[PDB]
């Protein structure tokens, strides 16, 4: 039973009631920022209400009806429908329609069906006298000079285009906000009955609905949820079922989160936000042989154009690939303090730092130009932007990943490149190498210290073949005197936190043989913690055992190899399945940008042959362009040169053109023309495509390659007290 | 007395020591985010320990001894130097010397001035012993390619410059934080003893120490601080005296602060973050006759270049001046929802809105580029900014501003546009209007809403010749039936919360003669809140005034005309003294304009006598350049022109060349030498200058203007109850 109203305005300076026969009426729900001020001007008054809602309402799918008016925006909404949760006594329903007004992207799909599961659950009887429908927001945008033009569907897509003749291009794009929209627009693409798609939703079956929203929803059903991403993941973008409408937006936003904050791409390693980045920088001509600018220069330039998404979600994504301890390979580097292993948050403001693209991102890079991607408009559809970076190597393993959206966690570590490069150069030769001996060419992950792995071989082959476990680290020592010196510690430690843990255990008189704990880490020492004991006599093993066991000189550290594969969809792999996977797409990558290649070298060998032409009777040439007003078209005639070999020759200085050596044209010719017979071979000769890409791995390994910074050693078990 | 410590480590994992004869020692005293891990590596561990604070200390100039260690960043000091607040005991002193390294920019220079109050309040012995010095952070960044070079002082960037002789332009910029520099470079300026600017810090006079740090930082001496930043404002930019370095530190901190959130210059009525913001969307060429761009385009532009502080605060600022119902003349349009008077902060993300610049922006912008302005580096030295936009109109008072920092708060009104006009031309003519004369033009503020101002003409007045004061304004309203109709609200008045607070009369039972209040406000009703009394009896009028007495309906608004003048101090002032220093800074503007125009009108006419020449023997021209290698020197010889004029030939195509029209360039010539006269005498006497100044003003009070919208109307005192 929800709050009484006989007399006064129902949720006074809320709820923007209409003054209509209620069952004419219709009351709009809205999310408050995106559309609260244009809805209430969109509307018409006499009919129209307008409750807006402060962005989300929780999830009530699982919350008993006795329960669910403790939430206050749950409240108002019973209220202003006049029902009570869990009730089937309409008679003080207050408006014929109940109508969600929500965005077209992730957020807006979100609210939407967090909005229907409220609705299905405590107050099906609504949905079931066909009460509840989705106000739709346009599908598409189209620009026509300074015009814009919304259609809500295919069809208005078409008349649109085909009733416009004349002298502009239709710009066409993805509508995403409602927000975007004046209220006009709004008015007359979603609140007038004359204009607008409202879709009234159908329960239908209503245990199928309730089975289907359960797997959406309930916390019981995370491994069928999950299962279901992994299957349909791929697929995220009058009347209509309410279980296909959820099933779909919540697909959408769920697919959207996981790629944005979780699992990134299996081709170049990336999330969206970190893909951006390097992009960006790319486009601002931030090459490693320059200068490094800003960090607010491209930090401005990504939230301008391809993520605009908060400027410190943008920055905290630049920082992490920039450190050094963080990222095993930086895809950026510049001057300023990018902070600590002490404390990897704390770090200084992006006027200050400065960022330009380290080499080794030119192995994500270097083949952008080159007909290698796919491309899609970016967010306001005024620019393109890559799908995914033609990546030389497995930048997927090498940096690794980690994050968690929707219940979908990932856990990547990094690897050694070189060792991954001959794994998978091993996997290229043969296919049907096995997971044990992959692991002889990649024993380990190989992380930004020279701290150790203490992992067993049988364990490490586990995590590899399954694609989840857990290693160890340990920090490395060596003992002078009477003190523990701690070079070294274990990935993503800080020794600040190390040196409290330790000095708790003095303090709680645990640790009686140790007087004094130092941080003497300084640049001669990148770090350097001491431990200080009695004396020259104690034995400082069995000291470090018991810390090993008490405190973060030893850690343990979550493996889940998740990602987003070619095929679209969130999985769990092996780490040969990683490497095979990848190699397929590689081979994509490489094919075409052989074709792009070969294509250049064609039109250039079409230049050449003109040019030799026009060599061989250099004087007829230089008299044609010294007397001709017109030279073009009587070098065609003359020599038997097309127009694009004509304007090549006209191209050129009459300083070059005298200069024009025939033995320098001939040899560009040979040269392109033995360029041109390997690339075509390759082309032909799946053996040779696989040949070329085994010769730019040994390559790129030699120039972007290291040696292995963390050794893999056994140890024996901590042991405390 | 501060907790003890005889055995472990003195603020583990907080403070990294060093491992020193204390004597000899050196605390450092960083900001942890900006310089916290870069500090750490740069000292030497065995004489320099850093403690590293998160953000500014507290202001303990006014805390009491006996209560300053109930801070924790105050307790952690005491620990680490091992001195007890208020005592003179410096036995237990645990370094030889303090040093505060804090940046150069407004936020180091406000973290300096609190350490220093805390060292001289509360450890006055450390500070007198010679104890307490600063590490001066670089004064300027020399860059010369991929080299950086950071010099200290003045002698130093002479030093460095004399000594680079060769081809690259040494690039000189100001120094602002820490947080730039890699661990090497802080090392090499601030830390390393051979190569630092260390300054020791003097207590002096002590009794003239406090005096002066009574006035920065003590509650009491509120009005003395007012009129220490009205005198000494615009002069905000080895031994010194502790008094001299913080009253810089702190005049230099709150300056910035002020300018950057409370004070516009008079000029153009715009803070830093307003200014550039329209600047960066004039350089997008975001003009008001082509297509908007999404908000984000401008903000990540304006985060990048100019103002690299938050997308928030610089989206924040652009609405207040993209929303109609706040901007009485919006510098900024766009489709989107940029939110309502019902709740002026609820508004659509950066990412869906849309914005340009409005046709009004032009009276700000038009000038820009015909040398009115002074120019000054942008943050970073990459590009520069406007100091100020050259204004054609005083949108100081006609967009008015409101903020407050560091006590020093504005309250400026908007005003008409024509009304302000007719005032300062009154004032250009007779600088002797009398306030009282002024009134007439300029009656009061004009609000963007119809309601209206019921405040007297002698309060009006009031208000206007001291630049402090109230106004008051009522709700409009019909009567129709028995309902009252509201048509206008005040000036920042919420519809919601009006209703909200006559639902709540209504239900503590205080309001029996209304049963309904509802919001009606539509597209065909911009505002339409109607209050429903019982019957077509009911005095609606007496149920009105008890409304303006108890809620929103009636409201009173602050005046305080508090900004930034000519002279770079801040000052509150009349209306009267605001268009008679604007004028005057019109005047400038208007002559550099003057002189620009006047240079590029003299260089064309030169231009056009060269082709007066050319024309008058266009035969020989054209042989010229047809049967000539070298037109340029031939055509100089037999024509007597110079380089610039035969250039100017040869620039023009033969086809236009034969379209020369003597004519044509003999009008130009005679129009152009006409405007020419016309400048020059405006140049050369002040009174047409003026003349010119007004017959602009007039044109723009045309194009630009509109009619008072908020009527000025006496009322019979709100009656409650």
């Amino acid at each position: 039973e929800r709050k009484k109203i006989v007399s006064g305005p129902a949720l006074p300076g809320k709820l923007a009631d209409c003054v209509g026969t209620r069952e004419e009426s219709e009351l709009f729900i809205v999310e408050g920022d995106s559309a609260g001020g244009s809805a209430k001007q969109a509307r018409d008054k006499n009919f129209q209400a307008i409750m807006p809602i402060r962005g989300k309402i929780l999830n009530t799918w699982e919350v008993s009806s006795d329960e669910v008016l403790a939430s206050q925006e749950v409240h108002d909404i019973a209220i202003a429908i006049g029902v009570d949760p869990g009730s089937d006594d309409l008679s003080e329903l207050r408006y014929g329609k109940i109508c969600i007004l929500a965005d077209a992207d992730s957020d807006g799909l979100h609210i939407a069906t967090l909005l229907c599961a409220l609705f299905v659950k405590h107050f099906p009887a609504l949905v079931e006298e066909g009460h509840l429908y989705v106000a739709m927001p346009p599908l598409f945008r189209i620009d026509i000079g300074k015009d814009v033009h919304y259609a809500l569907d295919d069809e208005e897509l078409e008349t649109i285009l085909k009733n416009v003749k004349g002298n502009k291009n239709p710009q066409i794009t993805r509508f995403k906000g409602l927000g975007e929209m004046n209220a006009i627009q709004l008015r007359e693409t979603t609140m007038d009955p004359n204009t607008r798609r409202l879709v009234q939703l159908d329960l239908d079956d209503a245990h199928l609905t309730a089975g289907l929203l359960d797997k959406l929803l309930a916390k019981k059903r995370a491994a069928d949820r999950k299962q279901w991403l992994e299957q349909k993941g791929n697929l995220a973008d009058e009347n209509r079922s309410v279980a296909e409408f959820t099933e779909q937006a919540y697909l959408n936003y769920a697919m959207y989160v996981i790629m944005d904050r979780a699992l990134p791409h299996i081709s170049d390693g990336l999330k969206p936000v970190q893909r951006r980045i390097v992009y960006a920088m790319s486009e601002l001509g931030l090459k490693s042989s320059g200068k490094p600018k800003k960090s607010a220069r491209t930090v401005g330039d990504v939230l301008g154009k391809y993520h605009p998404h908060g400027d410190s979600a943008c920055y905290e994504a630049m920082v992490l690939m920039a450190q050094p301890f963080s990222y095993r390979y930086p895809l950026i580097e510049g001057q300023g303090n990018w902070g600590s292993p002490d404390d990897p948050k704390s770090f200084a403001a992006m006027r200050y730092t400065e960022a330009k693209l380290s080499a080794y991102s030119e192995l994500l890079l270097s083949e952008l130009g080159q007909g290698t991607s796919e491309w899609q408009d970016n967010f306001d559809g005024s620019l393109k932007e890559p799908i995914t970076l033609p990546a030389r190597v497995p930048n997927i393993l090498l940096n690794g990943t980690t994050g968690i959206a929707v219940g979908m966690a990932t856990d990547i570590p990094p690897h050694n490149l070189r060792e991954v490069v001959k794994g998978t150069i091993a996997l290229i030769r043969n296919p049907q190498t096995s997971d044990e001996k992959l692991a002889e060419y990649i024993p380990a992950p190989d992380l930004p210290t020279k701290a150790e792995i203490i992992t067993p071989p049988e364990e490490l082959l586990k995590i590899q073949t399954t694609g989840r476990g857990s290693y160890r680290m340990r920090a490395v020592y060596t003992i002078e005197k009477n003190e523990i010196v701690i070079t070294e510690l274990p990935y993503q430690v800080s020794g600040s936190k190390v040196i409290t843990q330790i000095a708790d255990q003095m303090q709680a008189k645990k640790l009686p043989l140790v007087v004094d704990v130092r941080d003497e880490s300084d640049h001669e020492n990148p770090t350097r913690l001491v431990i200080v004991l009695r004396s020259n006599r104690i034995d400082a093993e069995a000291v470090m055992s018991h810390l090993f066991a008490t405190t973060d000189l030893e850690s343990s550290y979550r493996v889940n190899l998740n990602m987003i594969g070619e095929d679209g969809r969130p999985q769990v792999k092996s780490i040969r399945r990683i490497l095979l996977e990848w190699i397929e797409i590689r081979k994509k990558t490489v094919t075409r940008r052989l074709q792009y290649h070969l294509n250049r070298i064609e039109k250039r060998l079409h230049i050449l042959a003109g040019l030799l032409i026009a060599y061989l009777d250099i004087d007829t040439v230089i008299r044609i362009i010294r007397e001709e007003d017109q030279p073009k078209p009587v070098l065609m005639e003359h020599f038997n040169i097309d127009e694009i070999q004509a304007e090549a020759i006209l191209e050129l200085k009459l300083r070059h053109l005298a200069k024009l050596e025939e033995m320098e044209i001939r040899h560009e010719q040979d040269e392109l023309s033995a360029k041109a017979a390997i690339i075509r071979e390759q082309l032909e000769n799946p053996e040779s495509l696989k040949n070329l890409i085994i010769s730019e791995l040994k390559e790129d390994a030699k120039k972007f390659g290291d040696e292995r910074r963390s050794p893999i050693v056994a140890r024996a078990e901590a042991v405390q007290i």
